[PDB]
């Protein structure tokens, strides 16, 4: 008995892919295999993603992997409600409830306002770059306003075409208008480095920078190969490799081929990989114990009517009523799929590389090394 | 020969499909008439959206009518870049360049900045309820950093179930943190109500305050029937009652009948309406000149083809070439469907009512009596 589910795949996320591949053979069994069918595609488009969505409502599916972007995250969680079928992501989580979302990744931002309190930062600044920098930003100002911080708030994103030293430069003009130091960025890695890449050509305080980095994965691959001049550079990270599981799933990641598993054979694996991989263990966990109440039951998303919404929430609680370890550490879902119980490595690089100064915790906040 | 359109409305929309109803009349000729082909749904559900437009599409129709949220933004602009179906609304100008969107709102952050610095604000609050409060408080927190400004920023929307005391007190704690006065509303009207309701509880300074509401429709009906307690009040209005149009057009609206036209017969029009009824000049208009260059030519949105480029195109660019006097005034766009050459009247609630204290213009800045 073959489980068929759904595979949302933005192109070129090899690695991802590869962790998804692995986590299917580690977690098959002999009771049962999850059959994925896989659409490629640009997350960001949402004509793009209802359409391969459709396509996989109407194989029938019984979940749904899949990433989405800013632009597409509303079609996702609008087309999840409606039809009654489960998402499952790595993709940044929802400020809001929505149904039928199972959200793999924490949420940072308690983290980062907990941060920000421990270096007893008063005056900084927050560039941004897209939805995800927004939701985190807002939180943010509306911490800012009651603890009297002086946010300065930039959106380095919206820059039409090349951002250079006229923007750039003319950025760091705006920000030496108060002699701002300390530095928030939640932006792609090209724009880290960008921005990074112009403190140093102007050549004044380089060392003298500190900058957080606002995403979980400081010590996957291209973040420390930037130059940061010498700056103190902080970050967060979900996957501990000092845990078991990790070094052993490392051992195996590091000796595949990347002929038949491109992006595997690395010392670390991206977040969203790990996340990846967590996933298929959630879900084979998740269809593990709904026949374990002996139940199946059975399997055009614009004509047909939707999944039984009686069908589809078996499904949902499966998924959400899940507890596992795995590389993000403790997997654990609340009432809306949004993860609970879990810790977050607070990161420094040093002279010697990166290095765990500390972890945050849903249950609790900061805690020192 | 009539063309066929789709028409959009968000259910419970009555005085702007009873604005669209009317502009229909008045903008019909032997030549041709429009024929609409209407849906009523939930806007802000993206699953709805998508449904509405693809049986639109199907019918095959040369444009669209219609209005989006923060929710479903994406949708329309994602499935008309796809599909080469021209789609004019009266909705919030997205801050991205957006093919096939035909965008009738003007765009209100130049004037609020400007008025930001008329009133010589340095420091200020700013209360956002959803991505169109964002977009704008962008705008400012941009230049914030470059004119030193000091925002407290706070998302009064995000607020679970009601907020009360415990949080709009808990809020105005936040905001007497500085003494704060100057305040922006970006919000539904019944938050701002709620809001204000709140300042008048806590009876201090209640004349004291200033609040701008950041939206075109000072002299819309439901916003000057909040009790404001005698604070100074500011705003915006795209609809000027001494134009000629627009009185002429008022003599008309008000001696309508609810029972047949409801949410006409009254001494003022929503912007939203205006907007509506501005728009079907704009698009018979568009059909009208594509008439003069003799051309028509001819009429499931996830497996049929798109409607081809070369057909589509020729009419967005009739729609954006159009330039025409209606009620919101000189009404010219853009490459991008984006509003230019118009005016905003800025306004303030005084003793004897709403009054114009001055312009804002697209070529130029405020603008005084
Ligand atoms: C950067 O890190 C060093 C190492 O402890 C610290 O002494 C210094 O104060 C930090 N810089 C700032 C601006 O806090
Ligand atoms: C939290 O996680 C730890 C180990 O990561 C686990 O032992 C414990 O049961 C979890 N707590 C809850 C409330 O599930
Ligand atoms: C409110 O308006 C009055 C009328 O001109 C003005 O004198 C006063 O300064 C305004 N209040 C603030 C806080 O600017
Ligand atoms: C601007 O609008 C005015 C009247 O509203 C009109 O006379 C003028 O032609 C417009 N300017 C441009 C550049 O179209």
């Amino acid at each position: 008995n073959s489980i068929q589910i759904g595979g949302l795949f933005p192109r070129g996320a090899d690695q991802e892919y590869s962790a998804f591949r692995v986590g299917m053979v580690q977690f098959s069994t002999s009771e049962f295999r999850l059959t994925p069918h896989i659409d490629n595609l640009e997350v960001a488009n949402s004509f793009a993603v209802t359409n391969a969505f459709c396509s996989q409502f109407s194989r029938g599916v019984y979940a749904i992997f899949g990433f989405y972007d800013c632009k597409s995250v509303n079609t996702i969680t609008s087309f999840c409600g409606t039809l009654h079928v489960s998402f499952i992501t790595p993709s940044f989580p929802t400020d809001g409830t929505h149904p039928f979302v199972i959200q793999m990744r924490p949420d940072l931002k308690g983290a980062l306002l907990s941060l920000i309190e421990y270096y007893q930062w008063d005056k900084f600044a927050y560039l941004y770059d897209s939805c995800r920098g927004l939701s985190t930003l807002q939180a943010v100002l509306d911490s800012a306003a009651e603890k009297k911080w002086q946010v300065t708030a930039i959106n380095v994103g919206n820059i039409n075409n090349d951002k250079k030293d006229e923007t750039y430069r003319s950025l760091f003009q705006d920000l030496e208008l108060k002699k701002e130091r300390r530095v928030i960025l939640d932006c792609e890695r090209d724009k880290v480095n960008d921005i990074v890449d112009q403190v140093i050509t102007i050549g004044k305080h380089v060392k003298g920078y500190h900058y957080i980095i606002a995403n979980l994965g400081f010590t996957d691959g291209d973040l420390l190969k930037i130059q940061f001049g010498g700056a103190n550079v902080s970050g967060f990270q979900i996957v501990d490799y000092d845990d078991s599981l990790v070094s052993k799933f490392i051992e195996r990641w590091s000796t595949l081929e990347e002929k038949e598993y491109p992006g595997a054979h690395t010392a670390t694996i991206k977040y969203t990989s790990a996340l990846t991989y967590d996933a298929v263990q959630v879900m084979t966990e998740a269809f593990r114990n709904l026949r374990k109440q002996r139940i199946e039951i059975s399997r055009d998303c614009l004509a047909n009517p939707a999944v039984p919404w009686g069908q589809g929430v078996e499904i949902e609680r499966a998924l959400k009523q899940v507890q596992v370890e795995g590389l993000s550490g403790n997997i654990k879902f609340d009432q809306n799929g949004k993860r609970i119980n879990y810790t977050i490595n607070i990161m420094e690089l040093k002279t010697n590389g990166p290095r765990k100064i500390g972890y945050w915790s849903e249950v609790d906040k900061m805690v020192v090394t």
